[PDB]
């Protein structure tokens, strides 16, 4: 059955909540953005409105073959009224098209649901300034302050210099990145922007990115292999097995594969650098770990809470035991005590 913390009370709203049949009394499912969890469910099949971004809205469109008359995109940063009730979505800072919805309530409760979010100060002077949130539905995947991570300028900076490097030594490397959703396409396209490559990829993958309103995209990116020295890849297939094998397919065109794994947080983040990053080498073969997220870090997300200063908050990731639960509880209060609200 559809969860609590799906629902949005004194409307019939809910928010990434397409994978429990028909929910009693919706009269409109919101998506925060294109990720399998969050749209898990939909087809070309579901008969009910969704209410997404633009871009959630073109690949629901040609990715899931959903039929136009129920997709229904807003644009962002601008006052709406759905079923009645006014709704302003904002950028999420998390994959292409992912937004935060504020929900202004006929009874004045106002709701922030973040979706997914990378939590930034740019977003203290957003919409969200203006008025108080008593009721915040967030992203706690990084709840906890072992999870600290880079900035996603420096870890763009890291792999650039890194690709950069190889490819001057040996004009035969090759550039492979790994994906299997949207979000990242920083690390590929800086890489690619570097080389003077535009990047290379299947016809699945390309259909995907040309949905996402990136401008010049017909500049970066194509289907033609050969032609480009940075190649995306399934992530499952970035291993040194799967490497040596498509290292065959391009016909002695290139003698070494350099590639990049962009993980979330990997326990390597609690003692080591980015500066200090090393591969795994099996002969001609590397293969870097990044920790490039798009998830806020623990620092991030309570600074976020601490200056929105919250009624409530309601967790929507890391909810499935008592033992998450508690201890997100626990942090939630230490951030309220300290701050005063
Ligand atoms: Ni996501």
């Amino acid at each position: 059955t559809c969860p609590f913390y799906k629902k949005i009370p004194g409307t019939g709203f809910t928010v990434d909540a397409f994978q429990y049949g028909v929910v009693e009394g919706c009269t409109a499912y919101f998506l925060t953005h294109f990720h399998s969890d969050h749209y898990a469910g939909l087809s070309k099949h579901f008969t009910f409105p969704v209410y997404c971004s633009e871009i959630t809205g073109n690949l629901l469109k040609n990715k899931l073959h959903v039929q136009e008359q129920y997709i229904h995109p807003l644009p962002l940063d601008t006052e709406c009224i759905v079923n009645g009730v006014k709704v302003v979505l904002l950028d999420a800072n998390h994959c292409p098209g992912a937004v935060m919805i504020l929900f202004y309530l006929p009874n004045g409760t106002v709701i922030l649901h973040t979706g997914d979010f990378r939590a930034d100060p740019s977003m203290e002077r957003s919409l969200l300034a203006d008025q108080k949130v008593h009721m915040l539905y967030l992203d706690t995947t990084y709840c906890s302050p072992e999870y600290t991570f880079p900035s996603q300028q420096e870890v763009i900076r890291f792999a650039i210099n890194t690709a950069f490097e190889a490819v001057t030594l040996n004009p035969h490397a090759l550039v492979v990145c790994g994906t299997y959703s949207i979000g990242k396409e920083k690390v590929f396209l800086a890489i690619a922007d570097v080389l003077g490559s535009k990047v290379g990829m299947s016809q699945e993958k390309y259909k995907t990115l040309q949905c996402l309103n990136i401008p010049e995209i017909n500049s970066l990116i194509t289907t033609d292999m050969c032609s480009s020295l940075v190649h995306l890849l399934p992530m499952m297939q970035i291993n040194f097995k799967g490497l040596q094998s498509h290292l065959k397919k391009c016909g002695g065109k290139y003698n070494q594969i350099l590639a990049f794994r962009p993980t979330g947080w990997t326990h390597s983040n609690k003692f080591t650098r980015i500066a200090d990053v090393i591969p795994q080498t099996k002969g001609n073969i590397s293969i870097y770990g990044i920790p490039y997220s798009e998830h806020s870090s623990y620092l991030e997300m309570k600074r976020f809470v601490q200056w929105l200063k919250p009624q409530k908050i309601i967790p929507t990731v890391n909810v499935g035991t008592w033992k998450s639960r508690s201890t997100m509880e626990k942090y939630f209060r230490e951030w309220k005590l300290e701050a005063g609200y």
